[PDB]
């Protein structure tokens, strides 16, 4: 349907705008790019599914998100990976964990404020029809 394609275009516009807000926030700079495997060689041994905001943007543009919940699962993963990899008492680890939690809380708060519930339901019903 043209109506269905329009819906997913509106979704991608919305997700890009949310992700941009997160990516320009100074607190979340550490989450904007993939962890560099030459810099942190053990990261991909600990973290099975890396995720970062540049990868999220690429997924939006490659039509990988058909619902808001699918997007939020990747926000969850950015947060959970950070908590898993940086668990220690050290202030540097505590700072990363605080920022990871703030990233997730901020994303959910933006979506709660701005997402029309019938729009997400429509995205879900289209997704479930294909």
């Amino acid at each position: 349907s043209m109506q269905e394609e329009d819906t997913f275009r509106e979704l991608r516009i919305f997700l890009r705008n949310v992700t941009h807000r997160l990516a320009i926030d100074k607190r979340f700079r550490v989450f904007t790019k993939p962890v560099d495997p030459d810099e942190v060689p053990d990261y991909r041994t600990v973290i099975k599914e890396p995720m970062d905001l540049s990868s999220v943007i690429s997924k939006i543009d490659l039509h990988k998100y058909l619902t808001v919940k699918d997007y939020l699962r990747d926000i969850d993963l950015i947060c959970s990976n950070a908590l898993e990899y940086n668990p220690d008492r050290d202030p540097g680890d505590r700072l990363i964990r605080h920022r990871a939690c703030a990233l997730r809380d901020t994303a959910y708060a933006i979506i709660k404020e701005e997402l029309d519930e019938d729009f997400e339901q429509l995205c879900e019903e289209i997704q479930e029809s294909r």
